[PDB]
């Protein structure tokens, strides 16, 4: 008789879960370790409490403003942290229980270990429990699934400060009165936008412009958006000196010398594998210190796998899910790859970005000959019925075939709306074919029809006569 | 040479509109007749100030209480009708005249007529022009497109009395204190919605049940949702009598004496083609007075088309629209077909109501196997995080090919998500095919996904190891 394999896994997040019943539904006998607490990233300190924390600001924000004032009255609500705070902890414990705890525990397939793993050779791992001392845990297959952390630049005065990283900010009872963000990335700007929207003056300092790595637009909207509700983004800023002194950040800049009660720090994220010893089991990685993988999930070494943040994969915990469930499946003899051609990305700010497929900076790249269309949200019926049309929706389609390739929208809901692009994408529809198709009347996703549409119509024919 | 097709068109709705365009595109004279204001219902009385009520009554909502009430403080809005109602008309008038008027006039090959047409012959038309007099129209041939009025059931003393239809509660100046509601139409419910956010006390006289021709669990969550809001649902009730004695309405009901400042009486709408002498151009009409027509808008006249709400088609401007081209094309010398298997259906309430293609009556009725899952709100991270889980999404396959057929869902942007189901429906997809695409975590659309993924796998596999 076989014995099942011997599958070991270090981490518990997003693609350490995947990963771990997956196997164990492919007859494996699972042995995870982590280190911190169980769930990693996003349910704990990621998505899940940021997501919470956007809505209460949203909330908080229509009812000191909306395109309605002129007959509806507004007003400054009293905001209490502490029972948000309280509210938003709640529900995270109650997911970390459900989704990740009471379904690891009480399996005789799974065997969780408290401690931080590291290599000692390509078959094994050296752990260093969080009770003390150590123990050595033999494998058949391996999954690294450790993820990153928060990225720290070396700013003179930054490192003794007591700044703020997204985690003390999701997890802060009170709401700073001057909040300075240094980072344009997309924990920056959702963080900064929800902080202004509960009371802070926001401060964000970019060294380039917003989403620089994104299409241009993008940015553009987004820019306007946090300007026009009071929210100071400096461009091209930095800061080359932190300071903090009678309880207060002082930061030196470029722009001149500014104060804050807070200070977040949101550059970006680092792979976790310095504590790895991956030399000892022949991991490569690559000069970012991420593990390199294959569409399969597979390392430099044949017997171990990783997925998730600590790989070169988008930071995206559906994408890190994914990459785990189909690692387990190579772990078990089996044969998956990941695809990522129809990869859906979406920023909850207010107004969201929203993407899939490619940029026409990117399609150009990948030698690709394109055409493309920017419709702005003045022409989509549900915006102007909801006297806020910033933003705008564009569509990218390869030239000859007109086939969708690619589409980038900065408006409400736009993380809905994508979805429709993606699956256009996905069945490799033509403009024509997206265009045809009958859209609900003042919705957002009508946008994407409207757009089509004017690959072959003019903007005055849309919603009349643009059949 | 040949002198461009004579094509006359009744009625200036999205119907007539796209097909008067469509014809001159494809090179006819067209002569279009309107009796009241360009542009015919949405525009005007419909779809636009009806969603623009309910934005704004959105806004008064969320002022008024959200799941974050124990973090943000709320208050009681005041409400001024007057400026809401100068805002929503002026938008109605802006796009009344940007794709209506604006786009008809200074075409040399379109004229538009101000009178009431009705049939001399198959080949002419007489109309009763409103300065006075009359003017006979030729025609090769002629799209009936004259839409549908409100309903108005013979309860005795209702025909006298002050009552309002969909028309006058929009064009309303102020809230009432107190409205009743006659009718459980998806007018009825929208309205009756929006006017009890912005202030009424409103009272809904259901004959039957909510949504009685529609899945039964979209009644149940929508009437549920109405109670939690204050509003009173009397299912199983009608009106014998109505009297409007000393200033305010009088209901004799089976559920007792009703009192109210107003009454809306939306049961439904019936076809205007009672003014048309269709006898005299030899088209025929069904029992309900719709005229009857193919799939390519055609009537028992060869000549005459007809498209909208004034034929049996469903009651949407982007279908009276899509048939409106088509049946252009088809009176120009074309051959099209109006194609409404993926024809998505949105109500705007709140929770939203969304439905695509088959529902599992719809499909056993049509001799169709099904299966099909229910996945409850409470297992969509976008509803949990926003701490609001009423609602479900439900989807509809097909027996042995698992292809996807129909999806109900009743939630917060329904009406966003359901188009991303109608292009998996479109394109055939099965609901093992749709849960391998890549959904961004934390959106409603997310639960298409989850509820796809529920037909191999268990609830609590979701959001963790699905797949
Ligand atoms: C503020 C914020 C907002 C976000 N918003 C979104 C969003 O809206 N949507 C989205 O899809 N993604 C979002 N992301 C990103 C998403 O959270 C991550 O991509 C995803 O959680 C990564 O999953 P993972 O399994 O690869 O890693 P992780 O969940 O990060 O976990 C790795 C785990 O391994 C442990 N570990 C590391 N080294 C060792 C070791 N040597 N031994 C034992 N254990 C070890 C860690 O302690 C941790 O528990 C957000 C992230 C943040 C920080
Ligand atoms: C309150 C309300 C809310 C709605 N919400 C939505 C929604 O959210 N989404 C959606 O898609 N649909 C919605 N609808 C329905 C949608 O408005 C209609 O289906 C659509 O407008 C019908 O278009 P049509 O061109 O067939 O007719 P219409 O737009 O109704 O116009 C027919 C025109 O012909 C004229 N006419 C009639 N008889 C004659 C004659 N003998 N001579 C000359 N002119 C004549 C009329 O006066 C009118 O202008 C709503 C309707 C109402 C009333």
């Amino acid at each position: 008789m076989e014995p099942p394999v011997q599958v070991a896994v270090i981490g518990s997040g997003g693609a350490a879960m995947a990963a771990a019943l997956k196997a164990v539904e492919q007859g494996a006998q699972v042995t995870l370790i982590e280190r911190g607490t169980i769930g990693g990233t996003c349910v704990n300190v990621g998505c899940v409490p940021s997501k919470i924390m956007i809505r209460a600001a949203h909330i908080a924000h229509l009812r000191r403003e909306s395109p309605f004032d002129g007959g509806i009255a507004a007003t400054v609500p009293t905001i209490d942290r502490s029972k948000l705070l309280a509210q938003q902890q709640a529900r995270v414990d109650e997911l970390r229980h459900a989704k990740y705890e009471g379904i690891l525990g009480g399996n005789p397939a799974i065997t969780v270990v408290h401690g931080e793993a590291r290599f000692k050779d390509d078959q094994s791992l050296t752990v260093r429990l969080n009770e003390g001392g150590e123990r050595v845990v033999m494998f058949d297959r391996c999954l690294v699934a450790t993820g990153a952390s928060p990225a720290v630049p070396p700013i003179p005065g930054l490192k003794e400060s007591p700044y703020w990283t997204s985690t003390e900010a999701l997890a802060s009872d009170t709401i700073p009165e001057r909040l300075a963000v240094i980072g344009s990335s997309v924990v920056a700007l959702e963080l900064a936008q929800a902080f202004a929207r509960l009371g802070s003056k926001v401060t964000v300092l970019a060294r380039n412009t917003l989403f620089f790595r994104e299409d241009p637009a993008i940015g553009e909207a987004v820019t306007a958006a946090f300007r026009a509700e009071g929210i100071e983004v400096l461009e091209h800023t930095q800061a080359s000196q932190v300071a903090h002194m009678d309880g207060e950040f002082v930061l030196t800049t470029t722009h001149g010398e500014l104060r804050a009660d807070k200070l977040l720090v949101a550059t970006g994220r680092t792979p976790n594998t310095r504590s790895l010893a991956l030399d000892a089991a022949g991991v490569t990685v690559n000069a970012q210190g991420a593990i390199v993988i294959d569409q399969g999930m597979r390392t430099s070494n044949p017997n171990i796998y990783a997925a998730g943040d600590c790989t070169d994969q988008p930071q995206f915990v559906y994408v890190a899910a994914a990459a785990g469930t189909r690692a387990a499946i190579n772990m078990t003899g089996g044969d998956a790859a990941l695809d990522l051609t129809a990869m859906p990305a979406v920023v909850f700010t207010d107004p969201q970005v929203a993407t899939v497929g490619y940029s026409e900076a990117e399609a150009h790249h990948d030698g690709i000959e394109t055409d493309s269309r920017t419709l702005t949200l003045d022409n989509v019926p549900r915006a102007l019925a909801n006297f806020d049309t910033r933003g705008f929706i564009k569509l990218v389609i390869e030239e000859g075939s007109h086939r969708l390739i690619g589409v980038q929208a900065v408006a409400p809901e736009a993380g809905e709306l994508i979805q429709t692009a993606a699956l256009a994408i996905r069945n490799r529809m033509t403009v024509q074919e997206l265009a045809d198709q009958l859209f609900p009347y003042l919705t957002m996703v009508e946008g994407l029809k409207l757009a089509a549409q004017t690959f072959n119509k003019d903007v005055k024919q849309l919603s009349c006569c643009a059949g």
